[PDB]
């Protein structure tokens, strides 16, 4: 359960990174 | 306390996701 939460957080972080990159472009 | 912090972080992540989706739209 801890690791599923960790990986959901990582996915959210990746989504934020991708949206920031899209804004950059 | 750890789990309340976890859930606040999850809520913040969900808010970021929703705002990113709104920007997409």
């Amino acid at each position: 359960i801890l690791q599923d939460k960790l990986n959901s957080t990582m996915k959210l972080v990746s989504h934020l990174t991708a949206q920031l990159n899209e804004l950059k472009e």
